[PDB]
């Protein structure tokens, strides 16, 4: 009567549809033997730190098929829009410049997140997780990345940990005598837009999903550099699970899964409602991050058993630093799956804004346009992100003046990766927009941040800030920072709060920097109809 | 230089806090072996099914001694409320009636969890899910349990899996030869109060954090059977890893955890911030589920590292049914955490209300009185929960009418264990009744579903609908299942769509049955106070 049912079935366990590429002499790290009649794989821990530090430098500068074909979708599909195209062929550029090996693909180079599956009869020494970070301490540290992870000295007090350690090592314990892992350099932004829902069965029938789709599709907007993978789970065992699974399907980690369910409550994959989400996202005209089809690339969703009681779902993206790395260590020595090395061949106006005015000029000048016109801006942009912005509302709530910095320029919302030896600029992209929007109304009402520059839809406190106070916000593309860095950004200086790292308030001079008007000084929003 | 810091480190990493008992002549199923110089521990997987055996028997019967503690404190304290006293009592009542080892403390013998970590040289065959899980179907087959997992044939067609598989089994790799364990039996109701919320920089500040924590321990309301134990987690390196901390800072699992961060981004318990979400949850009034102080048996607050643009936070409850077990394998046998077996030491009006009468007299009686008066119910209640309902508006949606015995009786929503041998009920309390919120309005409009019965509070729309119709809503007491099996129960039969199991239509017949009136028929709601 008894039936053991694993919940997940890949049809392909060991990822065999991914290729994937030797570390030259790799096969001396690693000896089989046999032990008490049982096959069994000697790995010196050694081997976790190469393929570590392999892996999370391949991964900032090469892209998978299936995102570097999404591209080149938005590109030929005449159904996209101009915007659309504009995105597309940005972002693809940008990963031609990122396949130079020297500036990765965005400035922010992730949380190190590493799922590991050592199989029982696998012998690492067990200190894997000390040698798995100090070759994920190797790739942040000799690359030119960034250091984004805080610690938190206490409750509040925080500092920049200066290596992007702590990694998330998931090390789980598995049959057979192998080493399978999924690395992961996971953005913050796309991160942030992974969602836990608490529903019921009242969700589970047709016009209910459906509708539910479209809303929460909404909540995703821009702000995490669309196009999407677009991953749903319907059910789960526990809300950790339903979000470990919505963040593996993101990565395309379940594509094996079968596509029926049965008696025993496996899970599957959804084809049709796939096709549901996909038709959702493209109807939705939010487009490739300013209007049109290509708010998706692709869509997984993935059905899972529940408690009567309970249904958890899950939403998740990821962005377009799409960054994962399958590898395996068995008998042969260190295999890393190869990734696409000459993204090139998938490659098939706007107003002049002269920065170096004072403030109220560069905003004359902007109230003459309405929201979507595409400018490029050409001078000083002074950067502040997170925690310089509460540190600037505090000194302010001691009654301390809005520093002047804040008020010669557009904000620019960004940190910078490390700058390349003989380089102007590392990797330096916008971050996501509505993460500041508490500040836009205390700093224009206290004569500051009347333009901001960054990536992303906004609250309506932003909207109402900017029409009663003048204010502009500037939306960049999201993604392409190596471009950017080689190709806009001329002069970067640290200027306030050092000790912050990538988070300092930074001065830069950039030339053609390409942006939208996103919102302006008369209560438009260009996102208003799609993402409302 | 590189300095390796493991995010999590408890002093006392194998619980050595924790009263622990070998399985008599349990070291039959373990051999300590060299190989390679190093020590290694051989385990007949047969010890991993007893082992979940045992764990899942004896968690059903038992509590520990800090969940028993904390309803003696809510019957000595002076400040708690009458109320608070007389959940309290109701509730170690009924953990007496469950330590005689055949009803279950809860009707919802909940998810089958297993924690696991298995050194990187204790082999066992690698089997383990399979092993773990007959032992999991051992305990709720032969054990007077619940089958509560629900298998998904496809989208929306769903089945009991009847044998309470599929369970959720993480398995890590760890250092050494022992194999270590956290059993969780994971009521739904709290686990669908679990939650996730993606903050920002703008949050981590003393104002905004309490504020933060009163509005979100609004939102857990009395649905999960309070009094609680509150997890609080603040950050982590992505959501799942944040919702996975939380569950297990529930367990109390972290408890050991250092109290103090570090510059590497170390994971540290706060006992200050502890001690805030214990004075917002007893300052908030909501109390031991109907008004008081003990909203809350104890608190863990855990602050986490983040990826700098990202700060995701986790709420998350142990409910009444508070049941996990600690276990591990080493060389001398099968250890499992001792719980307590003699609750009764922790141990130190009323309107009657037939409802043998027609439906409508019934109302006029409950007319009469307050919400927050006390009734005690003796007569015939109809019980559906979430798949009843949802086939019932599926038939009226399909132009049948509202059936008969939807319309004679209070609804209770309910799904009963099963029944002990010479017993007239297995466990038998109530379910979440929010999570029927969507049918009242349409079944009280089709003269049907006048008088609810459950436990949690409930949404506007049920006021509403109750005040229009002339309805009520009866607050059991959330958690008491043994108690309420015994005592109050007496006879139950399947009425309507026996293929559902547990979640049947049943009529049952009740005596001395406690309940409060949460809303009435003229928009009152004794919750409208404490969680508006
Ligand atoms: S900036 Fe955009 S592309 Fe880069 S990590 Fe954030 S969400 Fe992803
Ligand atoms: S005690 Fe309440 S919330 Fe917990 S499992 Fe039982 S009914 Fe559900």
């Amino acid at each position: 009567d008894f039936h053991f049912s694993a919940i997940f079935q890949p049809t392909d366990p060991h990822h065999h549809q991914t290729e994937f590429a030797k570390v030259e002499g790799s096969e001396k790290y690693v000896e089989e033997v046999e032990v008490f009649g049982r096959q069994a794989l000697k790995v010196n821990p050694e081997a976790l730190t190469i393929l570590a530090h392999r892996a999370f430098s391949d991964v900032h500068h090469f892209f998978r098929k299936d995102h570097l074909e999404g591209w080149r979708r938005a590109i030929e599909d005449p159904e996209a829009s101009d915007n659309d195209r504009y995105v597309a062929t940005t972002l693809l550029k940008n990963a031609c410049i990122a396949a130079g090996r020297v500036l990765p693909s965005c400035q922010d180079t992730g949380t190190a997140i590493v799922l590991g599956k050592r199989g029982e009869l696998c012998w690492t020494g067990g200190e894997d997780e000390k040698y798995l970070s100090k070759g994920i301490w190797n790739a942040y540290r000799y690359h030119n990345l960034r250091y984004s992870q805080t610690a938190a000295l206490d409750m509040f007090k925080e500092c920049n940990t200066g290596d992007n350690l702590p990694a998330q090592l998931d090390l789980l314990a598995v049959p057979g005598s192998d080493y399978e892992f999924l690395f992961i350099a996971k953005g913050g932004g796309s991160a942030n837009k992974a969602y836990l829902y608490q529903e019921t069965k009242a969700l589970l029938n047709p016009k209910s999903l459906r509708a539910f789709i479209e809303e929460k599709l909404k909540t995703l907007g821009t702000a995490a550099c669309p196009p999407y993978h677009i991953a749903l789970v319907i059910g789960g065992t526990s809300a950790e699970m339903t979000m470990k699974t919505v963040k593996l399907a993101s990565c395309r980690y379940y594509d094996s899964l079968p596509t029926t369910g049965d008696k025993y409550g496996r899970a599957f994959r959804d084809p049709e409602w796939e096709k549901i989400v996909m038709e959702v996202a493209q109807k939705s005209g939010i487009g490739a991050q300013f209007g049109g089809k290509y708010f998706a690339h692709q869509a997984r969703v993935i059905r899972l058993p529940r408690h009567g009681a309970s249904c958890p779902v899950g939403l998740a993206v990821s962005c377009s630093a799409d960054r994962q790395i399958l590898a395996h260590i068995n008998k042969s020595g260190i295999y890393i799956e190869q990734l696409e090395q000459n993204p090139a061949q998938y490659l098939p106006t706007s107003v002049k804004v002269d920065l170096k005015r004072p403030i109220d000029k560069v905003r004359q000048q902007l109230s003459q346009y309405p929201v979507g016109t595409r400018v490029m801006l050409n001078g000083t942009l002074i950067v502040a992100r997170d925690i310089a912005h509460a540190k600037i509302k505090e000194m302010m709530d001691n009654g301390e003046p809005l520093p002047e910095y804040m008020k010669t320029s557009p904000i620019y919302y960004a940190g910078p990766a490390k700058t390349p030896e003989g380089y102007a600029s590392g990797s330096f992209g916008p971050a996501t927009a509505g993460r500041m929007d508490s500040y836009v109304d205390l700093f224009q009402s206290h004569g500051g941040s009347y333009i901001t520059l960054a990536k992303g839809n906004r609250s309506k406190q932003v909207t109402d800030a900017c029409k009663k106070h003048g204010g502009f916000y500037l939306g960049s593309i999201g993604g392409p920072a190596a471009i950017l860095a080689k190709d806009s950004i001329k002069q970067v200086t640290c200027l306030a709060f050092p000790e912050l790292g990538m988070e300092a308030v930074w001065k830069i001079e950039v030339e053609d920097f390409p942006a939208f008007i996103v919102v302006d000084d008369k209560g438009n929003d260009m996102y208003s109809k799609t993402l409302a």
